[PDB]
């Protein structure tokens, strides 16, 4: 064996040497007492963590034998209800409350705007995210589909005036909407300047200031002719580069160079649904990539540092220049071998979790000789079912803090609304954390995949397409906003909605993402720091502050509708439509699967069965594969169906990957293939995960695949 004994824990000696000479340096946490607290912790705490995975398996058990016991069609929804609250399903909701987690900081309690999520195991995708705060909407516009390249604004190998004009006016309009002059627009702005304190724009036969002065916030240079002016609408900046000199700037109509938006206020560093990490080895590339973001010394090409400004009064102020970080820890449900124990039993990764990325975010909270300013440490936890296994995440934290010897209640809780008993209870969930919650969020893949595994026995399910579309997945999304705005979110937390996950569809994200703002969402996610500037847009345009004010006593969403489940109208398929989506499903495996089995990699531009970009985690593991699972149990399709399509959707796959020299075809030799034999197990298997979770099946096939490759 190769562990370092420490109590009852075997470490592997790749961890324990990271903790010891990368980690702890800096802490002031003996390294003699910190691996008794994890020993100490673990043991306590494991108990308690396998009872609420027990309890996940209890509660379903009765759901599965309660849908095999109905006999009369359709479902008496008071009956099921009144079932859910007598196996403590449907827990009783508690009196309003009010939030009382102190030590936030400003991107948290009080800006609306993106929050960029990003695997941790990629230190450059890292690197650019924790830069993102800050991006120029011209190369945004320029580099996407938002400015059609329609005849004449084409991209090419040299850049095209034709194109670079469209995007200035894109930008001269978006000033306009965002910060309007009194008079006129900034269309036909010849110059910039500032005099007694109050910002002046130079216009063709006038000039004029801003429709409200307030808006004017700063600027770079002297006030007579200024290198920059920093405006600010709805708590977010707007930085007008001003260089005459420069290429754009030359044949621009006040000289104006680009205009920069703050874009990702926030960004989620991930352990969870976007990396493959399996073993020991790769938790550890993990941490060491959380270790250089918060030391500050990252480096691939390294991190910004702050922005300075001059006041409207001529005075000095300064900016953040980093998008302040989170980090997401796994779930309650896997153990990892980084610590086994004495009988080989492995360690809760959950567990694991909490310590060493808590340790690791202590350096984010001192001098880079920077991150939370008020002194808060911010985790994400996935996947939590009801308010019990939330009380059991504060337990956790409290424990981990005494370990650190950190103030009780420094590490945040962002609450995760992504499996349906944390849903029908949410008010209860967030009260369990009322004192650490800094953020809720909905989204459809793991949420919906839980919604199906849940109600498997029912009956066939509607098509993945249609249930974005369902009811208890539009209740689910109101549902969520009203608990947050209703437990005081609005000014003290976060209320977060979905990731974009079409890459290259960008003015429809531009059109589309709008909404979630408007539903009152203050952050919604977005898969790269380019949609982040765009999707910035979006809280320029809406005022999300006064929509919360707006929606504050609604109660918009019932229990009824929450659980509606998504079951089929009897009989509503052409044979074709069944077939289009076995095929689409089996591509959907098929395509995330053999990137994740074959080169550990957990989130991609994968194209989909019509090659649109799609960049998804691993939530779309679950859905894609519950749905097929679910169609096999009610025999709307076979197991010869199955098979077929995965042999027809596998050298589909194979083409989409032909760029690139590391991949392994599955095609011909199918059931040679680790990546094709776990996409087909997922689904054959499907209905007996637990609560449909795809990582037992994946990560064992990951390391199955890691043995082969260490011959
Ligand atoms: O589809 C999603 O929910 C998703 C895609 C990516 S990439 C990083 C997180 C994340 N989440
Ligand atoms: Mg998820
Ligand atoms: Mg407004």
């Amino acid at each position: 064996t190769d562990r370092v004994s420490v109590g009852n824990l075997r470490i592997a000696r790749v961890l324990y040497d990271f903790v010891n000479n990368e980690a702890l340096p800096g802490t002031d946490i003996d390294p003699d007492s910190f691996w008794a607290g994890v020993d100490k912790v673990v043991a306590d705490l494991t108990p308690q963590n396998q009872a609420l995975l027990n309890a996940r398996d209890e509660l379903q058990a009765q759901i599965d034998k309660w849908h095999r016991r109905r006999v009369i069609e359709p479902i008496d929804m008071d009956a099921y209800r009144q079932f859910l609250t007598e196996i403590g399903y449907l827990l009783p909701e508690p009196d309003d409350f009010t939030i009382t987690t102190s030590g936030v900081d400003a991107e948290i309690t009080t800006t609306a705007g993106p929050q960029l999520v990003v695997p941790v195991l990629n230190a450059r995708f890292a690197l650019n995210a924790a830069n993102a705060r800050w991006g120029s909407l011209y190369d945004a516009l320029y580099g996407t589909d938002v400015i059609p390249e329609t005849d004449g604004a084409e991209k090419g190998p040299t850049y095209n005036k034709v194109r670079g004009d469209k995007v200035i006016a894109y930008a001269r309009k978006f000033l306009d909407d965002s910060v309007p002059l009194s008079s006129g627009s900034f269309g036909d702005a010849t110059g910039f300047t500032v005099q007694d304190g109050q910002l002046v724009v130079a216009l063709p036969d006038k000039s004029t200031g801003l429709a409200n002065p307030g808006q004017f916030a700063g600027y770079t240079g002297a006030a007579e002719s200024p290198t920059s002016v920093l405006l600010i609408n709805h708590g977010l900046h707007i930085e007008i580069l001003i260089d005459p000199e420069s290429q754009v700037g030359t044949t621009d109509r006040a000289g104006v160079k680009d205009v920069i938006l703050e874009s990702a206020i926030t960004t989620i560093m991930d352990f969870e649904d976007s990396v493959a990490a399996v073993d020991a080895a790769d938790k550890v590339l993990g941490y060491r990539n959380w270790l250089g973001l918060n030391k500050g010394d990252l480096a691939a090409r390294v991190l910004n540092r702050d922005r300075n400004y001059t006041a409207p009064g001529g005075g000095q102020f300064t900016l953040p220049g980093r998008s302040l970080m989170f980090v997401r820890n796994v779930g309650h449900l896997m153990t990892n071998d980084a610590i086994v124990d004495t009988d080989g039993s492995e360690v809760f990764e959950g567990i694991m979790d909490a310590l060493f990325t808590g340790l690791i975010a202590i350096h984010g909270l001192k001098a880079s000789d920077i991150n939370s300013r008020t002194g808060s440490i911010y985790i994400v936890k996935p996947k939590m079912h009801g308010p019990a296994e939330v009380a059991f995440t504060c337990e956790l934290f409290s424990r981990v803090e005494d370990v650190l010897g950190l103030p009780q209640n420094t590490m945040k809780i962002g609450i995760m609304d992504e499996e349906r008993r944390t849903t029908v209870n949410l008010k209860a969930c967030i009260k369990a954390a009322a004192d650490r919650v800094v953020f809720i969020n909905t989204g459809f893949l793991d949420r919906t995949g839980d919604e199906i595994h849940t109600s498997m026995e029912a009956g066939p399910m509607v098509r993945k397409g249609t249930m974005k579309s369902q009811p208890w997945i539009l209740a689910y999304e109101d549902h969520n906003v009203d608990a947050g705005l209703a437990a005081g979110f609005s000014g003290r937390a976060q209320v977060g909605k979905g990731m974009w996950t079409m890459t290259e569809l960008m003015a429809d994200m531009v059109e589309t993402k709008i909404a979630q703002p408007r539903a009152g969402a203050s952050t919604a996610w977005v898969p790269s720091p380019t949609a982040a500037t765009l999707h910035a847009l979006h809280y320029h345009q809406v005022d999300v502050a006064a929509v919360q004010q707006g929606l504050a006593g609604k109660r918009r969403a019932t229990i009824e509708q929450l659980l509606t489940i998504p079951l089929a109208k009897e009989l509503a398929w052409a044979p074709d439509e069944i077939r289009e989506e076995v095929d689409n499903n089996c591509q959907s495996i098929l395509g995330y699967v053999v990137r994740w089995v074959d080169q550990g990699v957990g989130a991609s531009k994968v194209p989909d069965i019509h090659d649109v970009a799609l960049m998804e985690d691993r939530a779309t593991l679950r859905i894609s594969s519950q749905l097929l699972a679910n169609w096999l149990r009610h025999g709307v399709i076979t197991s010869a169906d199955v098979r077929a399509s995965l042999e027809r959707m596998a050298p589909l796959v194979d083409r989409q990957n032909a760029g690139d020299v590391a991949y392994r075809p599955m095609a011909p030799n199918f059931d040679d293939s680790i990546a094709f034999l776990a996409a087909q197990e997922l689904i054959l298997s499907g209905a007996q995960q637990p609560n449909g979770y795809t990582e037992p099946i994946l990560h064992r096939r990951r390391r199955e695949f890691k043995a082969r490759a260490a011959e």
